[PDB]
């Protein structure tokens, strides 16, 4: 069910050097050999040289093809930062299995969805996180007919598979499978839109491309220390350049149980961390714990680039970056469909504190549009189409989307609103699609509204975004009920397995939306005009 890049295209592609036909296969088996005696991993008390996550990784993929686990079949992976996480994603890469990634505030209503969509043979969990029990959670999916046959969890497993048993045998090469550069290599989610996210697939040479490109734009190398501050299977720490360029490029990943300023700090100091990525929330709380004196006293000096992503950061928070914390900021604005731009690390303050970056390859065209295609002059804001060597061409088993997703000549449409600069840079000045960006995590009004309206005791609602200085947005719901408390409606919300992010920051019952004409505008225009009210 996947769209494949036009052969012109892969020529164009692999003619140019982008498209190598190494796998990530091959990428385990040749980074692990490379930089066998490096310390690779650092986490939850582990210290793991490339050689040991190699015979790690290779004990469990021994482990997974006994399970069952064969090359093409789909794992859901859903850890925290904790170094299973790598020892599995490599595993999976060794058998050509196929990691399907699932992010740690993810909840029974996002992983069913994925497990059915992908088909996936396992899940693979820890057993609690952050309050939550992800055993529970695939044992409602069991209840209900919709967990995968084989769940493995990391820590107590109580009746699942526990990992150990994955380790039990010793490594056999024989079970190992080199899949095709050009097949999908994993699936990921996208932000999402209208009711329920996409499948994202990546393959090995897309992937990887972005992956070499962003470790020589963010001068990644032996000496590279990542801090992994956000969930790490997420596309911006896991590959701009994340942990996937710091392995590629042979430094050390730094595992960060939660980004808080004192964790993070401290793991700073005492890894001497070089490079760490974070989203706009938590840029701003790491610059107040410095500048107006609670953490004043750590020893930031090793850091060299904060990259700061995922949602917009305002020129007045990027310009206290080198005053306050001493390194130099790189905006970065990407998407898991593909295109990700980079301010570059030399260019002057004026352009890092101002623009989101331009694109990693020459190959990235961007069309700048207005509502009927065309062009906008140089400098206007406008649509963002882009098209190039890792931006998908479909989403995943989704035609009707895709015929509107993408136009005809193969051009994926943001949704996002932007302008280029003479330098090439873009600026991101708004949104066109239905979706609040609460920090950098993605909430679909349509979703939400659609959980709310399963109440029993609801009529109608309507979910928007609330302008917010840290977070960008909020999440507002208006709720018109036949009402139910509260904290009731929260409760029924979490009951509904919605990912926990996506639970309203507020909710408001009306007898009526306050918008003049309501059965005369479209949904859109709904929030639109409520979402206007709340700035
Ligand atoms: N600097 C920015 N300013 C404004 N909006 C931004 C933004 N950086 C993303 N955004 C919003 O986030 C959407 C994509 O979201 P996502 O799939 O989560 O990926 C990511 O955030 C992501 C980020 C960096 C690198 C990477 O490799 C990623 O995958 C965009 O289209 C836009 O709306």
């Amino acid at each position: 069910g996947c769209t494949p890049w036009p052969a012109e295209f892969a020529v164009r592609y692999r003619e140019a050097g982008y498209w190598t036909g190494e796998t990530f296969s091959d990428f385990v088996t040749d980074r692990t050999r490379r930089f066998a005696d490096r310390l690779a991993v650092v986490g939850a008390g582990q210290r793991w040289t490339y050689a040991e996550l190699g015979e790690r990784s290779a004990v469990l993929a021994t482990g997974l093809a006994r399970l069952g686990i064969a090359a093409g079949d789909r794992v859901v992976v859903q850890l925290p930062n904790i170094p299973e996480l790598f020892e599995v994603v490599f595993a999976l890469f060794r058998l050509g299995a196929l990691p399907v990634y699932a992010l740690p505030a993810h909840r029974a209503h996002e992983i069913t969805h994925l497990c059915t969509t992908a088909q996936a043979k396992a899940l693979i969990i820890p057993d609690r996180h952050a309050g939550f029990d992800y055993r529970t959670m695939a044992a409602q999916l069991r209840h209900a007919g919709t967990a995968p046959e084989h769940v493995v969890v990391v820590g107590e497993p109580g009746g699942f598979t526990p990992l150990a048993e994955l380790r039990a045998d010793r490594p056999d090469p024989g079970v190992f499978t080199r899949p095709e550069a050009s097949d999908a290599a994993f699936l990921q989610l996208s932000g999402g839109t209208t009711g329920l996210p996409k499948l994202i697939p990546r393959t090995h040479d897309d992937y990887l491309y972005s992956v070499r490109a962003s470790a020589e734009i963010c001068a990644l190398g032996t000496d590279t220390v990542y801090l992994a501050a956000l969930p790490a299977v997420h596309n911006f720490p896991m590959s701009s350049p994340g942990f996937l360029g710091t392995f590629h490029a042979g430094g050390t990943v730094v595992l960060a149980p939660n980004p808080s300023p004192d964790t993070a700090f401290s793991l700073i100091e005492t890894e001497r961390v070089t490079i760490t990525a974070v989203v706009p929330p938590i840029a701003l709380q790491w610059l107040d714990a410095v500048e107006h004196g609670s953490q004043s006293h750590r020893d930031l000096s090793s850091l060299r680039v904060l990259q700061v992503g995922g949602a917009k950061f305002a020129p007045e928070a990027a310009r206290r970056v080198r005053p306050v914390l001493g390194c130099t900021l790189q905006q970065v604005f990407g998407m898991a469909e593909g295109l990700v731009n980079y301010t570059r690390l030399d260019d002057p303050d004026d352009i890092i504190t101002t623009t989101q970056g331009r694109p990693i390859s020459p190959d990235d065209e961007i069309r700048i549009v207005d509502e009927a295609d065309r062009p906008v002059p140089d400098g206007e804001v406008g649509h963002l189409l882009t098209r190039g060597p890792y931006t998908i061409r479909g989403y995943y088993r989704a035609e009707e989307h895709n015929a509107t997703a993408f136009t005809p000549d193969g051009f994926y449409r943001t949704g996002d609103l932007v302008r280029r600069t003479p330098t090439g840079h873009l600026v991101v000045e708004g949104r066109a699609k239905d979706q609040i960006n609460r920090g950098g995590e993605k909430v679909s009004a349509e979703e939400v509204e659609n959980h709310i309206l399963a109440h029993p005791a609801v009529h109608d609602a309507a979910v928007v975004g609330m302008s917010d200085p840290y977070l960008g947005e909020r999440v507002c719901a208006y709720v018109i009920a036949r009402p139910p408390s509260r904290s009731e409606l929260l409760r029924f919300l979490r009951e509904r397995g919605l990912a926990s992010y996506k639970i309203p920051d507020r909710v408001e019952f009306v007898d009526r939306f306050p918008v003049t004409g309501v059965g005369k505008i479209s949904r859109s225009e709904l929030r639109r005009e409520l979402a206007r009210r709340l700035d």
